């Protein structure tokens, strides 16, 4: 297909993001003296699939596909170069004043925006948090998007026996049941806003993982951040609802950030 590149094209450079993506690295497009992201293998079904997956994916706030190297291996997966990293570090390093208020707003009006499109698409993340989030010149943020699953949307996923999970961005029936759906992406959300509102604190702090279900079982949810509106906070709230079914959509929770985007830049 129109996908389909040669491996030459491509000159490989170091690992990037420190080794935590796995074998993902910088690279060069030579043809257009560009640099890009390159996921290699060095499971292959698995890889193949992700391969299939993304180049379905078309969104302004998710990780665009550039090309693959799917005929003989080493296979490659080539997407754009997110000049400033993922959103976890941006937010701990950043200047303050000029990632004001308005800018952690617009950066979540921008990670809903893709969250409702693959809510509209029957795709799940099962990743979400500001690790997994990219960003690029003017507080561009996009979604990371290698792990995308076809799942349509209200349906469920269960995980395999034995399976670790980030304890503290995963929802109380992933925790308990191994069960995953947009909705345990809604909650993820919530952990990501945030993250977003105390510029990349972790979440639960000094709360070891082994004891957040009993506390969320109990009703604790983590309290409202230093300076996050009393309406971000809701939101929150209602992502980390018990109930699966209780939590807004994405398509409510993009309206939301939209308006009060557009409201704090009026
Ligand atoms: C498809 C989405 N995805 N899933 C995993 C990785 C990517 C990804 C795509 N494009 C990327 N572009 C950049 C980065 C990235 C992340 C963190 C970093 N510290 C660095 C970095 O070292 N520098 C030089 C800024 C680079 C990760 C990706």
């Amino acid at each position: 297909d129109k996908w389909e590149m040669e491996r030459t094209d491509i000159t490989m450079k170091h690992k990037l993001g420190g080794g935590q993506y796995g074998e993902v690295y910088e690279g060069v497009w030579k043809k257009y003296s560009l640099t890009v992201a390159v996921k290699t293998l060095k499971e292959v079904e698995e890889f193949l699939k992700e391969a299939a997956v993304m180049k379905e994916i078309k969104h302004p706030n998710l990780v665009q596909l550039l090309g693959v190297c799917t005929r003989e291996p080493p296979f490659y997966i080539i997407t754009e170069f997110m000049t400033y990293g993922n959103l976890l570090d941006y937010l701990r390093e950043c200047n303050r004043q000029e990632v004001s208020a308005v800018v952690l707003l617009y950066m979540a009006t921008q990670i809903s925006s893709a969250m409702e499109y693959l809510e509209k698409k029957n795709f799940i993340h099962r990743d979400l948090a500001a690790r997994n989030c990219l960003v690029g010149e003017n507080h561009l943020v996009k979604v990371a998007d290698f792990g995308l699953s076809r799942l349509m949307t209200g349906d469920t996923f269960t995980a395999h026996a034995g399976a670790k999970f980030p304890i503290k961005w995963t929802a109380p029936e992933s925790l308990a049941y191994n069960k995953f759906s947009i909705k345990s992406d809604v909650w993820a959300f919530g952990v990501l806003l945030w993250e977003i509102a105390t510029y990349g604190m972790s979440p639960y702090p000094g709360i070891d993982p082994s004891q957040v279900y009993e506390l969320l079982e109990k009703d604790y949810r983590m309290e409202r951040p230093e300076g996050c509106p009393e309406k971000v906070y809701e939101l929150m709230r209602a992502c980390w609802q018990w109930n699966p079914s209780d939590r807004p959509s994405f398509a409510e929770i993009h309206q939301a950030f939209e308006t009060m985007f557009q409201e704090s830049s009026i």
